């Protein structure tokens, strides 16, 4: 499938707010060859890109749900196909992107022809990166309700589910001494994130 020419031009419209000279975090949930949640975050401006994708490898998705994102696969059946490839194509040229663990972000961008994107690796330890975790969830819990399952960590203690958006927000908080003052606003309209079908009309 893919996005129509009108959607691609609308996506091109929404991508203009991103300041290409501002700090931009990027995190994904799921493997880079088969991602299911993608998030970009500019803390200075408050603009964030957030959308989902149906997985190709169902066997690996179940493992990632048990030990990371805890997403029910049935909640990803109405996503817009091809949005990931289109958003990556529409990112500004030679944009610099910040991430905790730059390996998987680099693989996703190179697999989509965007070798021009510069990446900076913030190497924070596992428990250091998620110090603001409870504070980020309490402030922006209404921005993602997709994480419904119980996530555990092998040696089987239950943990908070990993969200691509909340990760970008809490990672920037760890290197900035706290949450940014800017209020978040979504770059992408909801009609492009979820392929919504016409419901039955009550006559
Ligand atoms: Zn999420």
């Amino acid at each position: 499938a893919g996005l129509t020419y009108s959607q691609l031009m609308t996506l091109k419209d929404a991508m203009l707010q991103l300041d290409p000279n501002a700090k931009t975090w990027m995190d994904i949930e799921g493997r880079p060859e088969d991602p299911v949640e993608i998030a970009l975050y500019q803390p200075s401006s408050g603009c964030y890109i957030h959308f989902f994708r149906e997985p190709t490898d169902l066997k690996q998705f179940k493992q990632d749900a048990k030990y990371s994102h805890g997403i029910d696969v049935t909640d990803l059946f109405a996503t817009q196909p091809g949005l990931t490839s289109a958003v990556i194509d529409a990112l500004p040229r030679n944009m610099v992107i910040t991430c905790q663990g730059s390996d998987d972000i680099r693989k996703l961008l190179e697999s989509q022809g965007r070798k021009d994107i510069k990446l900076i690796d913030i190497a924070l330890s596992k428990t250091d990166s998620r110090k603001y975790e409870n504070a980020v969830w309490d402030q922006y819990k209404d921005l993602c309700h997709m994480h419904t399952g119980v996530v555990v960590e092998k040696k089987k203690e239950e943990i908070t589910p990993h969200c691509a958006l909340m990760d970008c927000i809490m990672f920037d908080a760890a290197v900035s001494g706290g949450l940014n003052t800017s209020v978040l606003r979504a770059v992408l309209p909801r009609d492009m994130v979820f392929r919504t079908s016409t419901p039955r009309v009550v006559l």
